[PDB]
């Protein structure tokens, strides 16, 4: 009831996040939203390819939720992840939290989305013109 | 590239998303302060915001000028609220869109941190503590 994580074919949406999120009692919400990126160090992407298996993704969430709360306390947590192929500008992750205060919802998000670049088991094949590759990245 | 608003109206994390979002800056980052209830131990029936608008708008460009001197290339979008504003209300809406992750993260946390400090914006909250305007 305090955590909502996902993963979904279905557009990523900042609004319903904060839907979930906001709350009388917490003052602050922090996100992070990464989008696929058009011209990637140089190289021009069309699409990026994202696999996720939901039930060993979302459990991999939900201990990133707990690990936040024993290092910030109190927190509402909603974490997504999109699969498919998704076109550039197309949100890929939306993290959010929310807290009383401002510094632990900045530092929670932070440290969410840091761990979970290192694990989230999400396998991803992008469009670089040089074949189809599935790396975890 | 950049957005700086002080507004009586409400303040929406879909409009920033809108500014922000371009091919080329695979990241955004967001924060977001709502009318906290209760605060300090008390029941807050409302903030009153009050702004001086256009030197407010001021010190928000000059923050997203140090916020790229700091982090880089950035689109920046700040608004923040003003009037007699309910629990759950957003006050001020902060997004920031890089080409990379730890730019956007570092610049909407320098942003948030900054402004705390220099909005000329005054705050009287409604905790039952009789007024009381602050800075804050």
């Amino acid at each position: 009831a305090d955590t909502h994580c996902r993963v979904t074919a279905d557009p990523l949406s900042l609004s319903e996040a904060d839907a979930f999120l906001v709350k009388p009692e917490y003052g602050a919400q922090a996100y992070f939203m990464g989008t696929v990126r058009s011209p990637n160090q140089g190289q021009v992407v069309e699409y990026i390819d994202y696999e996720a298996f939901a039930p060993m993704a979302e459990k991999v969430m939900r201990e990133a939720a707990a690990l936040a709360r024993e290092r910030h306390g109190e927190l509402r947590v909603w974490i997504e992840h999109r699969t498919g192929r998704l076109t550039p500008a197309v949100a890929s992750i939306v993290i959010g939290v929310a807290s009383p205060h401002r510094r632990p919802a900045l530092e929670a998000c932070d440290f969410l989305i840091e761990h979970l670049k290192i694990e989230l088991p999400i396998w991803k094949h992008e469009a670089d013109g040089r074949g189809e590759h599935w790396v975890k990245g």
